């Protein structure tokens, strides 16, 4: 099933659209600051991410309504090096229908979700998730 497109801005005010993604793996992961296992899976991501960014994997990472400031702080105190924007209402969680948190949708290069992941992952789960929607190599 094709991911439904939606429109965000990362941290930095920056428009980041879904469907611009096309070409490459999104590791389109939904979080909250109040979810203890990003702690954990947001390092894993980013050690993770200095490999396969250079892969074709991009990360969009979709905070749940959460203040900028907020987000800031948890990207600082937990390593985040990948792109994070912010589903400032829950509009795209709720188009997503996403219950449990963290949730990642696993999508190829078409676009199109693979897999969906929820409960805990460990970073050589993340690590064999990249490579399943990488574009090449």
């Amino acid at each position: 099933s094709d991911a439904p497109n939606f429109v965000l801005e990362d941290t930095n005010g920056k428009r980041i659209e879904l469907s611009d993604l096309k070409g490459k793996g999104v590791f389109l992961n939904f979080w909250g600051t109040w979810c203890e296992p990003c702690k954990k899976e947001f390092p894993y991501m980013a050690n993770q991410y200095k490999h396969f960014k250079s892969q074709g994997v991009e990360i969009v990472a979709v905070n749940v309504g959460e203040s900028k400031i907020a987000v800031h702080n948890f990207m600082k105190s937990y390593g985040v090096n990948f792109p994070v924007v912010l589903d400032t209402d829950r509009q795209v969680l709720d188009a997503y229908d996403v219950s449990p948190l963290p949730t990642t949708f696993l999508i190829n290069p078409e676009g199109k979700v693979v897999k969906v992941v929820t409960g805990t992952m460990t970073e050589s789960m993340i690590h064999d998730y990249m490579n399943l929607i990488k574009p090449g190599e």
